[PDB]
Parts: structure tokens; C-alpha cells; sequence
């Protein structure tokens, strides 16, 4: 049972760059396996995910509301701005704006969403406040992608990012229909195909988002489990590899394939 | 039928790899090592001698006692039988080191003391082998590593901690000679990480190819 760690370990080796990665149960969130679970790694889009929660937990606090419509004006648009870029003219409710942030990794409704919550700082004190006092977001899309080595800004552990969405996806954090929304929204995924998704069998359940920066960094944060239900929280990061998107991105489904073997 | 284990950082405390970390396994040996670290606490707090010499009888012999037995006449100092106990995993010389702290619950205690609440021991040897005499891969590597950095015990003893240790793969150093594993890796007399290992179960074999699959999985603090 090793056997998926030493996958990793390969992976670190065919990068010639850091990989980490932790498993957890999700029912009693204890830790199953990992790898560097303590090293800081990018989030890059993946932290889109922890946005969405503020943004729902603020729902759910009467302090936004899910049909409220955001206008924003071209100046807005930052590259990679799928959902965001066809409509300037009606705009798009919160709802829409963290469907295209989730689901289709819109770089321009991220930003839009911080705004609506005070920018990264507000994103981070949330996290703060849910016990999370490692993963900090400190930059807007397309900066916080960069992933400068050495540098701490945008940054996770994949041990504090698992236990942070294992939080938001159970327990009481936030309502029914809100967590039910959020992996809603991860299950409705179409930008990680790629990933985990290329090694999941027939008939699981997956709930995730990928991310992707400059400087070779990728990851993914997922919810997944055999027969239709998700029983475990997988995290994977990687930066600093010159290796192309393709390889990376044929790393972690490797990884996947491993972890879906030995389940 | 069981298998969890965790190699742990020294300088960072950080976690490098884990499987299972925390499911509960019998300590087995692996108690040894603590059992030494209470006693050099005791040294030093001026409450104990290395150099101390005690004679012991032939009443006080069970299984797996490879230095004692010889020594029924002259007796061994504390060190020598923390030596013994570690390095050759000597049953007798294991019980005579936990009647000069006080027993299992004071050894249990030392433990509570130092932030460990999971890791128990209850019996002497060699019933300890048998939820009693416990921990989990990350509780046992957590305790080693505070013995072994900053704090808890002065220069001194720290470095006599190790030396025990470092008196399966040819890099680990393994402090003894159903299991528990020990092993610090890492330039003599300073290691840099350690590994703690257990498995229920088994075949020699198999464990073996087990064991080597866990080594193909050790890494370090990336440079
Ligand atoms: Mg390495």
C-alpha cells in the first residue's frame, strides 16, 4: 500500500519538481496517506473553490444573495475570461459568477467575487476564522498565478487545503443547500478532464477544480468515491517544473490511477 | 493485515510521507527508545546516574535477554543497560529502566507531560506484547522528535539518544538491533529525518518486499 507514495516520489523525479499530495477520509477526515503534506505549493485556481465558500457563507449570513446581478465593464476582463467575456452587455448574478469561476476556472468572476467579499485579505481572514491559519490568497487573477519560487503569497499546504474543503463540504459551515451548491458546482467541472477525471472508472463520483500557473505549478482538490457517493478528499500540487502542461497534467492522472487502484 | 508508518523531518518537524498515520498499533520495541528518554530527563534533572551500577537477580530474567543474563553477578550501570535495552532490545534490561522511573504509568506520564496523549504503555515486558501498549505512526514519530530536537533534553543527552539509536535498508540507522520500527537516516550521529514503521500481521518474506516498498517512498526537505 506504499505503492501510490512511491508514484509520487516518481512524479517529483519525472518533474524535477516538488510534488505533494494527502488523501483524507472524508466522513472522519483522518489523514489515509501523504506527501509533503506541509510544504507551501500555489493554489492558483484552486483556490476559486474557497472564494465560492466565503461567498456562500456570506448567503447565508444575509449578507449576499445568490441572484444578485454584477455589471462590469471589458476594462474587467482578464485573460482566460470564458463565461465573463460573452456577457458585457446584461452582466451575470453571483450564482452565474461562481459557476464560471468553478466550473470553468473564468478568471474575470473570481475577481468580481472578491470584490463583492473585500479582496484577498477578506478571503484570508474568512479562512482564518474557519481555523485554516496556513492557506492565505494575497493577489488578484492574473497575479496570483505566478508562482515565484521561495514566494508565500497565494499559497496552501495540501494538508490545511483538504481539511479546509473537507470543512466546507460537510459538517455545518455552511447550509445544506450551500454546501450542496458548492460540490454541485465541482461535480459540473469541465476544465480538469486532464487530471483525476482521465483516470476515474465507470460510475464514480468526483467533485473538483484544477488550477494552473506560471513556472510549472499545477494542482487539483477533489471530493471522489466509488459508486456515485464521495468518500475521500484528494489534494495534489506541484511547482517549479519546466516539464510541459501535458506532462504534468499526465503526472497527476498517474497519481490518480494509483490512488483509485489502491483505494 | 495492518501497516502504517511516517517519516518526519528533525529540523522543520514537518511531516515528508505518511500512510496511515494515525491508526493505532502495539508499540512493541518501539517504547525502548522513550523509556531511554525519560531516563536521561532524570539524569538531567540531577535524579539519575549513567554510571550508576545495579545488580539485579536471576528472579528478574524473561525472554530475550541477551546482555543481562551474562551479568547476574557484576551488575550494569544505567547506561549500559539503556545501551542494552535499545540496541539489543533487552527484555530484562527494558524492566530494570522502568523500575528506576517509576513503572509504566510514570513512563505513560512523562509522555502526558510532554504533549503525548495517544501513545500508552500499561505493561512490563513481555506482556506488553500482546488497546494497552499503543500509539499511532504520527504520535511515536512526534515524541521521538521532540526528545530529539530543541527542548526537552539538555545537549547531552540528546546526543547519547542518538548514539543508542545508531550503535531492512543499509541507509537506516535502526534503533533495535507484529513490529515496530525505529530508524534515523541521515549523517552519522545527526540525523536530519526519521521513520517510524508498524505492521500486524506475515511471511519474512513479504514483509521484507513491504518494507523495501516503504524505503522506495523516503524522501527529504527539497533543496
Ligand atoms: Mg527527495
Amino acid at each position: 500500500h506504499p505503492e501510490t507514495l512511491v508514484k509520487v516520489k516518481d512524479a517529483e523525479d519525472q518533474l524535477g519538481a516538488r510534488v505533494g499530495y494527502i488523501e483524507l477520509d472524508l466522513n472522519s477526515g483522518k489523514i489515509l496517506e501523504s506527501f509533503r503534506p506541509e510544504e507551501r505549493f500555489p493554489m492558483m485556481s484552486t483556490f476559486k473553490v474557497l472564494l465560492c465558500g466565503a461567498v456562500l457563507s456570506r448567503i447565508d449570513a444575509g449578507q449576499e444573495q445568490l441572484g444578485r446581478r454584477i455589471h462590469y465593464s471589458q476594462n474587467d476582463l482578464v485573460e482566460y475570461s470564458p463565461v465573463t467575456e460573452k456577457h458585457l452587455t446584461d452582466g451575470m448574478t453571483v450564482r452565474e459568477l461562481c459557476s464560471a469561476a468553478i466550473t470553468m476556472s473564468d478568471n474575470t468572476a473570481a475577481n468580481l467575487l472578491l470584490t463583492t467579499i473585500g479582496g484577498p485579505k477578506e478571503l484570508t481572514a474568512f479562512l482564518h476564522n474557519m481555523g485554516d491559519h496556513v492557506t492565505r490568497l494575497d493577489r488578484w487573477e492574473p497575479e496570483l498565478n505566478e508562482a515565484i519560487p521561495n514566494d508565500e503569497r497565494d499559497t496552501t499546504m495540501p494538508a490545511a487545503m483538504a481539511t479546509t474543503l473537507r470543512k466546507l463540504l460537510t459538517g455545518e459551515l455552511l447550509t445544506l443547500a450551500s454546501r450542496q451548491q458548492l460540490i454541485d458546482w465541482m461535480e459540473a467541472d469541465k476544465v480538469a478532464g486532464p487530471l483525476l477525471r482521465s483516470a476515474l472508472p465507470a460510475g464514480w463520483f468526483i467533485a473538483d477544480k484544477s488550477g494552473a500557473g506560471e513556472r510549472g505549478s499545477r494542482g487539483i482538490i477533489a471530493a471522489l468515491g466509488p459508486d456515485g457517493k464521495p468518500s475521500r478528499i484528494v489534494v495534489i500540487y506541484t511547482t517549479g517544473s519546466q516539464a510541459t502542461m501535458d506532462e504534468r497534467n499526465r503526472q497527476i492522472a498517474e497519481i490518480g490511477a494509483s490512488l483509485i487502484k489502491h483505494w
